[PDB]
This record gives structure tokens, sequence and C-alpha cells, in this order.
């Protein structure tokens, strides 16, 4: 909580939409719309957040405001489901149970089983909104990546009331199901419009460039919100793990994650140009699949 | 060169040996002579001494065939010389017969008959596949297919690597080395081997899958440990002790103590996953408690068999 969290130079630049801050607004009055909050709450805490402003870091300069708004949406559909399932407990693991079953069977496009709680109403519409803006999708491999996510929302309940968080090694190992951060890249490729060969995505080189890319992410992202998740409880940080494991100060363990971070952009960078090499150009919708990944990770540090 | 000093790694995992291992070796040899990988009069004591049969044992069970044990071994020492020849060399290959060869054996894969009979790697891949698809009977043969390709894929990216002279970052290593050993598939097989197969509804639960990526972490990671000196003297610059030497400005002597200290930070994470696993709805009692046992087989066969 008294800490400093250091800066992360990353050398990936991208335009903002311009259109952000309506989205910004338009979150409000979607999640005034579904239930996520109701009516005559003040809306200058939730456009603090800026969700609308990611949302534009996600998307093209060139897009439409259907595109941007449903971005928003999901983005602020995620913010709901992570703070209000997750972080405070509280819920019961019986209610979360449900929650999970339910939300997987609005995935198979069947209708909300309790259309009276606000989430399955939230993602019903994401689903529906989605459903209409893409084209030629891999749905099954969003709706995997997403129980997937829960599994890991799941495994970080566990820990939050074990009280304690986990090892630095099996945090990371969970921590890209647990910011869905591939169900993330399925998203960017079914809404901008463009989609890989799976004979690319399959490759080993793309594989781990898209495992180091979410690292550096949910890293950055990790190390950002470390005072709110540490106040809450919330010990599915890896700054909580690296100074519980690791024998760290707060502040090192922050310093720990920073210079983490930057090794894992190297590394990043390396195998991107080792890619060419290997037979794989970033010419066409895996050139865009990759600076869709770039986009998060400067999102990341721009954004928080 | 200088003198390097290989920490020892103390893992809480026991485990015993097939008898028969021994007898396997001898037949390692004849094997890699019935097939064309070893010509003739050729001393079998540099062979022997690698212990193919012994690995093979420490990979089945006490109670097994020796049809098994004698699959296992004549798997592990085709996974031997096809890592050392298609690989660390490059005397050498060019990556035209590199591709070649990889799309042959993956033809192989695909239940056809070797493209080239002569090259005695396709023989041995195909001696290979008949074994396995002979002593097993339902099994994910589509899951080894794609570990296989992506084995061959960090292969050439380790070629990519040697080429170049230079170790990969170690971030990056790491992320590769999983595939470039062929792990994953080495699961599989010693599931559809020994007779057990996981329900797909755990093997793909996010638990399970980050346990089976620490265990090859640390089973990896403890092979670039034993062999960085083979690998160093090869040229072989995919190493984890070359990577951190390299990336991070150590000593050889200080690249392989933090190797040796990573190890023993991802066992307790492996642990401590592994004791998670109940309480998130997977028991360790029927095939999924077999394959847990397979993981940490490989882990202690590390250990002690190098
Ligand atoms: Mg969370
Ligand atoms: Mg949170
Ligand atoms: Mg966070
Ligand atoms: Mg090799
Ligand atoms: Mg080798
Ligand atoms: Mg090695």
């Amino acid at each position: 909580m008294t800490i400093s969290v250091p800066q992360l130079d990353c050398p990936l630049s991208r335009p903002v939409h311009p259109e952000g801050e309506r989205a910004d607004a338009y979150a409000v009055e979607w999640l005034r719309g579904v239930g996520l909050m109701a009516d005559e709450a003040d809306a200058a805490p939730v456009l603090a957040v800026g969700l609308g402003r990611l949302a534009a870091c996600y998307v093209d300069e060139n897009a439409s405001w259907d595109t941007l708004a449903f971005m928003t949406i999901l983005l602020a559909w995620y913010a709901e489901y992570d703070d209000r399932a997750i972080d405070s407990t509280g819920l019961t693991d019986a209610e979360v149970a449900e929650l999970h079953r339910a939300l997987g069977e609005i995935l198979r496009d069947r209708p909300a089983p309790d259309p009276s709680d606000p989430v399955q109403r939230g993602l019903a519409d994401v689903w529906r909104t989605l459903n209409g803006l893409a084209s030629d999708w891999d749905r099954a491999a969003f709706v995997d990546t997403t129980l997937r996510y829960f599994e890991a929302n799941r495994y970080e309940r566990v820990n939050i009331r074990r009280g304690i968080p986990p090892t630095p090694s099996a945090h990371i190992g969970m921590r890209r199901h647990g910011g869905h951060v591939y169900g993330m890249y399925i998203l960017g490729a079914a809404v901008n419009g463009y989609r890989p060969e799976r004979r690319v995505l399959d490759h080993a080189a793309v594989r781990e460039l898209e495992t180091l890319a979410a690292n550096y992410t949910s890293w950055a992202n990790d190390l950002h919100s470390f005072a709110r998740e540490h106040r809450m409880g919330q010990v599915n940080n890896l700054v909580w793990s690296v100074h519980h494991h690791e024998g760290l100060t707060f502040q090192q363990a922050a310093d720990r994650v920073a210079d983490l971070c930057d090794k894992e952009l190297a590394a990043y960078l390396e195998l991107r140009q080792t890619l060419p090499e290997l037979g794989i150009p970033l010419t066409g919708a895996t050139g865009r699949h990759v600076r869709f990944l770039e986009d998060m990770m400067w999102s990341m540090v721009d954004w928080s």
C-alpha cells in the first residue's frame, strides 16, 4: 500500500480511437440498462475507469461505433464479473459454480437460466452483440478459453479463501487463464475482421509468442493493480506472490516484477523477429494478429 | 575450456526401476543395428553406458511386459538418434534435408509407408509407429501427432538458433523447450502404453494443463542442467544454462546454479498445484492419479538417470 509502482517502457505505439469518452458514458448507460449499476449511482467513479478508452485501444481507428461499443460492453462486463465474483469473497462456492454453469449455458446459445441475475443479462447481451458483429470465427475455441477462465477463477477463489498467494510459478501458469487473454486474442480476431490460419495459430512459435505477450500484459496489469488487489485481499497478484515466497519487500517485489516484464518484452521481440525465419511471415492475418498482441501490451501500460 | 560444477537436485519423488533394464540396454543396440542407426561392428560400451533401457525401465511399471519395456526402449533410442543427428550437429544436415525429414516422418504418422525406406530414421520411426499401434487400443493419436508436429517446429527453431550461434532469451527458451523435448508427447505415450487414459474433461482443465507445464519445465530444465557440457561442446545453444549466462550476465557456474534454483522453485510450485488439485474438483484417484504419478516419474527419472 505504501509503495511506489515503477514505470514500464515498451517500444509499442498506437493511436487511440476518438469516440473513447463516448463509450465511457455508453458503458454507464449499458451498465444501467442491464443491472450492474442501477439508475441513481454516480457515474464519475465509473467514467474514471475508462472502459471506453481501453476499448478504443483494442479496435482500429476506422472502426464502427457498433464495434467500439461492443468492445466497451465486453470490457465492462469483464470488470463487473471479476470484481463481484472473485475478489470480494462475498459469494458462496455454490453460487459461483451455478454462475459458471449458467454462463457456460449462455455460450451454447441457450437462454439465461436466471434472467433476473444481472450478470446473466449482461453476458447474454454480449453474446448476442458478438454473434451479430462476427462472421467466420472459432466459437468453440473461445468457449474452451472461457471454461478455462472459469476454472482459473475458481482457483483464484481457493487462494483468496486460503488468504495466501500462490507460488510465483503456479501463479504465472494460472494467470494466463485468469485474465482470459487468449479469449481476448480470439475476440480481437473475430471482431476486427481477421482470422489467421489454424496452421499458423497452432505453430509452436506462435503459441509461445502468444504466451509471452499474455505474460507481459497480465504481469503489467498485476504490477499496476497491486495496491487495489492488495487492499481487497486479492492475493492472486505477482507482487503478492514474489513478496511471499521469495522473501522480498513489496517494493523489491514490484521492482523484480518490472524487471521480469522487461526481460519478457525482450523475449517477445526476439521470438517475433525469429518468426519469419521459421516460415511464418507477419504479412496477412498473422501480421494483424501479432499487431493485436502488441496492442494489448501497450494498452496495459498506457491505460493503467 | 574451463571447469563447471553441476549441482545436485533433491526431489522427494521415489520410484523403483524395472528389473529387465540392462537387458533392454543390449536390446536397444540390437534394434539400433536392426534398423540402420548403428552399423555392424560398433562398440556397444559407449551405447550401453547411455542406459537407454534403464530410462525405459524408469518410464514403465515394474509389473510390465517385456513388450512394453522393449517398446519404451525402442522409442527412447529413436528419439536419441533423431535428436542428435537432425538438431545438434549442424558435419550437419541442410535445412532442406531436415524439412524433408519432417515432412516424411509426419507422413509416417499418417500411417503411410516411409517415403525413403533407406534412411535409417525412416525405418526407425516406422517400426516405432507399428509397435505403438500394436500395443495401444484407444488413445489420442491425433493429440500425439499434433505434439510431434510442434516438436518438429521447435526442432527447426533450435536449428535456427544453433546456426545463429547464439542462445535464445531465457523466457523464449523455456517456452520452446517444452516442445523441443516432446514432453507432452511423452505424457500421451505414457498414458497410451501403460493402459490408462484420463478423461479429456480433466486433461483440458486449466489446473492440469499448468501442472503438466510445470512438470515439463522441471524435467527439461534438469535435462539442460545435466547436458550443458555435452550441448556446449556441440555448439547446441538451446540450453537454459547457455541462455542464462548469455542474457543475464552470469558465469556458467552462476547460470547452472540459477537453473538449479529455478528447478527447486518449480518443484515447490508443482507440489503446491498438485495439492490444490482436489480442491478444484480434480481428485488424484483414477487415470488422473496415474497421470500425475507419471508426471512425477519423469521428474525423478531425469535426476536419477542423468
Ligand atoms: Mg481477477
Ligand atoms: Mg480483480
Ligand atoms: Mg489486476
Ligand atoms: Mg535436441
Ligand atoms: Mg540433443
Ligand atoms: Mg539436453
